[PDB]
């Protein structure tokens, strides 16, 4: 009935940063928000415990969840490698929003992405399921390791995740 809540505590080059905390829209997206709590507890034995944010664009978004080719060329899913887009009822308003990464139509995996701007354009292509709740300072601080290109000069990690409450 409470939306669930997911955290993530975020290291830089192994060096702890913070804890980044969300709230998952389950509410209104429960199949992609159940992926990534289930990816974040670790429950199904693969998950996001020790990956890496791969691409980060200051004024844009941080990427990670690429568990398997660590590029984001991989990851898969809890209900396999692929499911399909759920909805796109809420919308990319602005920093914050949690939001699914694809490679076209139904192909979501477990790779997502922060938003640190408003990107509209992504509104009805990428499903957005998640906002963040605690520790936008954190994202703020990872956003600055990033670069235009989205290469990112020190390696942002995801130490430890798992949920709330
Ligand atoms: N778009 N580029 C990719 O290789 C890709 C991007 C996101 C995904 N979820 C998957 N599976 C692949």
């Amino acid at each position: 009935m409470v939306n669930p809540t997911v955290f993530f505590d975020i290291a830089v080059d192994g060096e702890p940063l913070g804890r980044v905390s969300f709230e998952l829209f389950a509410d209104k997206v429960p199949k992609t928000a159940e992926n990534f709590r289930a990816l974040s507890t670790g429950e199904k034995g693969f998950g996001y415990k020790g990956s890496c944010f791969h691409r980060i664009i200051p004024g844009f978004m941080c990427q990670g969840g690429d568990f398997t080719r660590h590029n984001g060329t991989g990851g898969k899913s809890i209900y396999g490698e692929k499911f399909e887009d759920e909805n796109f009822i809420l919308k990319h308003t602005g920093p914050g929003i949690l939001s699914m990464a694809n490679a076209g139509p139904n192909t979501n995996g477990s790779q997502f992405f922060i938003c640190t701007a408003k990107t509209e354009w992504l509104d009805g292509k990428h499903v957005v399921f998640g906002k963040v709740k605690e520790g936008m300072n954190i994202v703020e601080a990872m956003e600055r390791f990033g670069s235009r290109n989205g290469k990112t000069s020190k390696k942002i990690t995801i130490a430890d995740c798992g949920q709330l409450e």
